[PDB]
């Protein structure tokens, strides 16, 4: 029963908007770029606020979607996690170390650590993932881009010397770069990106917020799906999927066109209120929270996402953006 890998014809219905900035002194224009997992009932949701003014993050914890908008949030800069930049997190449990990690951007590919994701208070100051700075490779390709979206993925090799835990980021130029290093050593010793996959005549076709799990129970050429946001020619962002048998290996596309997308307007129903034509950076809610980023596709996926009004009309930093849910 891999039911749920749609191959070339993934379905979905969205829900309404499911969380709002609040109404706070912070005046936060937008919530954004969620990842989330699902433990014992409790969904736990990181995601960066977004204004003008700058950039951090945000934890919260519910157990219904309807009341999500209702859930106290604790910003991450009360943490030693602290002010500052900071955007667009990953959270998985790397089960080596008993540490939750968060896993974001702070100018620099970063991460935090705690042992209990219930206690907000505790995530660490930030370390990098590239100590020296920002990597050659990137700064000779970057353009006028930045970047952004890191996302860590593990095999699950059994012998910690063999087994690489993978970076990934993207530059808003086109380009999307890979770094590993053993998990022994993890978080320690990423190597020098490379370019895994690029698009330099149309740079929109591979933009950012790229996701790569692993398909439980899989063990062949669909083995593990990446997700790329893309930019459709009117303006609106949707998920452009590719397969490979391994993290390291060749992506083939999956369903990787506006009109055959992922995600996107042309194959997501609103059965009720229809409040977006973007489904952007967005993450699978996941139950199997290790650091194999694995999906169960016997189940529904469920993505949290970002959607905003598509008559919004502010600077990039002040769109109104807001958290929705798709479900298969
Ligand atoms: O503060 C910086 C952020 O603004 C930045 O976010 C990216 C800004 O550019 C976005 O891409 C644009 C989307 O709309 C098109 O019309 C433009 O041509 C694009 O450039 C991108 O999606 C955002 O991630 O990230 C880095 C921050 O320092």
């Amino acid at each position: 029963e891999n039911l749920y890998f749609q191959g070339s014809s993934w379905k979905w219905v969205s829900t309404g908007p499911l969380v709002f900035p609040k109404n706070d002194e912070r005046n936060i224009a937008g919530i954004k770029d969620p990842t989330a997992v699902l433990i014992n009932g409790t969904y736990h949701v990181f995601a960066s606020t977004a204004k003008s003014e700058g950039y951090n993050m945000v934890y919260f914890n519910f157990t219904d979607f309807a009341e999500a908008n209702n859930a106290p949030f604790y910003y991450l800069d009360q943490a030693p996690l602290g002010y500052g930049y900071r955007a667009a997190p990953q959270v998985f449990y790397f089960e080596p170390h008993k540490l939750w990690y968060l896993v974001y951007q702070n100018g620099n590919a970063a991460y935090s650590t705690n042992p209990d994701i219930n206690d907000p208070s505790k995530w660490t100051a930030p370390e990098v993932f590239y100590p020296n700075g920002m990597p050659k490779i990137i700064a000779d390709n970057i353009g006028n881009g930045y970047w952004v979206d890191m996302w860590v993925v593990c095999d699950d090799e059994e012998d910690p010397n063999k087994a690489l835990c993978h970076l990934f980021s993207s530059d808003d130029n086109g380009h999307l770069y890979r770094s590993q290093t053993t998990l022994a050593q993890f978080p320690r010793g990423m190597s020098e990106p490379e370019i895994v996959l690029q698009d330099t005549q149309n740079i929109y076709a591979l933009w950012e917020a790229a996701c790569i799990y692993r398909i439980k129970g899989a063990e062949g050429t669909q083995k593990y799906l990446l997700l790329v946001e893309a930019i459709g020619q009117e303006g609106h962002r949707y998920f452009r999927s590719w397969t490979s048998d391994r993290i390291d290996g060749q992506w083939i596309p999956l369903a990787d066109t506006e009109a055959n997308p992922w995600a996107g307007e042309a194959n997501v129903v609103f059965e009720g209120q229809k409040w977006t034509k973007s489904i952007s950076h967005g993450e699978v809610i996941r139950t199997l929270t290790d650091q194999t980023l694995t999906l169960d596709l016997s189940e529904p996926i469920q993505f949290l996402y970002q959607g905003v009004d598509p008559n919004a009309q502010t600077e990039y930093n002040a769109l109104p953006w807001r958290l929705g849910l798709i479900t298969q």
